[PDB]
């Protein structure tokens, strides 16, 4: 049997296997190919990873698939995605500064309790204590966890992430991870990173990005509901910095296309091409670079030649759907919370205990980075 083989790509490389084809073998194609152990590999198929020992008969890959290879105490309700020294998705701190004078002296009556009161400008307002300042806009904004940080170094808040406290289950892999990322579409769907990663991996490949027209390239929901574009496209910064970065030439490669033009099928190079004919033979000559000059079969994007050319399961997604007092640690009178935050205070003229509705401990500044509200 013949098998279409994508590895940061578009397209696939055909490699002759059989039913006794096992799955070792043919990432080892690819490892030497691309001096990466098979062992730190990936391929995943409509939906599924079937297994090292699974083969073609075991499975329900047919004759002239395509398949996709990738390369591989403390509650946190924020995470960011961190430009660097991390280069990569870490737990977030949140902060809040005066957003007259940017000091970190600005104190809210009441704390954020959704994620609309800190991302959406000009939401809530306090008091600054700075000496002589009258400011009283509240400026939210976060930093990464994973190291100390500058309060000037801020790092985009990847809010579809959501800490799994509820143990919901993977629409994809139906295992109970965390965090996880959780849709905006009507049953909110949750999906665990590793899924997502391997999601968007294989919508970029295929080329099924959907075009909003208002604001970039995006993908919905992984079961197909409607109203649910992502909209914080930092979301994306989750492929890594490689496929990010080919996750924002998208647009530049539909511009190619439309004109009419063909990539260039080589990884070092994927130059877009706009020959004058729409003749089959097609010679690399880098459009506005310089060219691998590789000459090619328009059709079958292999070396030119004379001749011719050679998801988610209903249970699952049920499952993976996102969705009133406590007494008083120190006194034990009910007291009840208000919305997300967990920052609460007893109104008990005796106890006047604040603490936090999650950890049940005095209330502190670890607490309110880590989580002052969460969804
Ligand atoms: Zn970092
Ligand atoms: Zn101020
Ligand atoms: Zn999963
Ligand atoms: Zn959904
Ligand atoms: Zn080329
Ligand atoms: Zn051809
Ligand atoms: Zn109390
Ligand atoms: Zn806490």
């Amino acid at each position: 049997m013949i098998v279409f083989v994508r590895f940061n790509s578009s397209y696939g490389f055909p490699v002759e296997v059989d039913s006794d084809t096992s799955i070792f073998q043919l990432k080892e194609v690819v490892a030497k190919r691309q001096g990466v152990p098979a062992d730190q590999l990936r391929v995943i198929f409509a939906g599924k990873e079937l297994q090292n020992h699974l083969t073609v008969q075991n499975c329900d890959l047919e004759q002239q698939s395509i398949v996709h290879i990738v390369q591989r105490p403390t509650y946190h309700s924020f995470f960011v995605y961190c430009k660097g020294p991390c280069h990569k998705v870490q737990p977030g701190k949140l902060r809040v500064q005066c957003g007259t004078c940017r000091q970190a002296t600005l104190t809210l009556a009441q704390g954020p309790s959704c994620w609309d009161d800190v991302l959406i400008p000009n939401r809530m307002s306090g008091e600054c204590q700075s000496p002589d300042c009258p400011g009283t806009r509240a400026e939210f904004f976060f930093k990464c966890g994973a190291h100390p940080t500058s309060d000037k170094d801020t790092s985009v808040a990847l809010n579809l992430i959501t800490n799994n406290s509820r143990s919901i289950p993977c629409i994809a892999c139906t295992d109970v991870r965390n965090p996880v990322l959780v849709f905006q579409c009507n049953h909110r769907h949750v999906i665990c990173l590793d899924c997502f990663h391997l999601y968007c991996v294989t919508r970029l490949n295929d080329r099924q990005f959907v075009h909003d027209a208002q604001l970039g390239y995006s993908l919905p929901c992984v079961a197909g509901c409607p109203n649910s574009l992502i909209k914080e496209l930092h979301h994306f910064r989750i492929l890594g910095e490689e496929q990010y970065n080919r996750y924002q030439q998208y647009g530049a490669e539909e511009c190619v296309l439309q004109m009419g033009g063909v990539l260039c099928p080589r990884p070092g190079c994927g130059a877009g091409l706009l020959p004058e004919q729409g003749q089959r033979k097609v010679t690399c000559e880098g459009g506005n670079g310089l060219g691998c000059g590789f000459v090619f079969c328009r059709d079958c994007k292999e070396a030119y030649h004379e001749g011719e050319c050679d998801r988610v399961d209903q249970r699952a997604a049920e499952q993976a759907r996102w969705e009133t007092t406590k007494p008083c640690p120190r006194c034990n009178v009910p007291i009840e919370k208000n919305g997300g935050c967990m920052h609460m205070k007893c109104p008990q003229p005796q106890c006047k205990l604040e603490w936090c509705w999650n950890c049940g401990c005095e209330w502190n500044r670890a607490c309110m980075g880590d989580h002052w509200f969460d969804v």
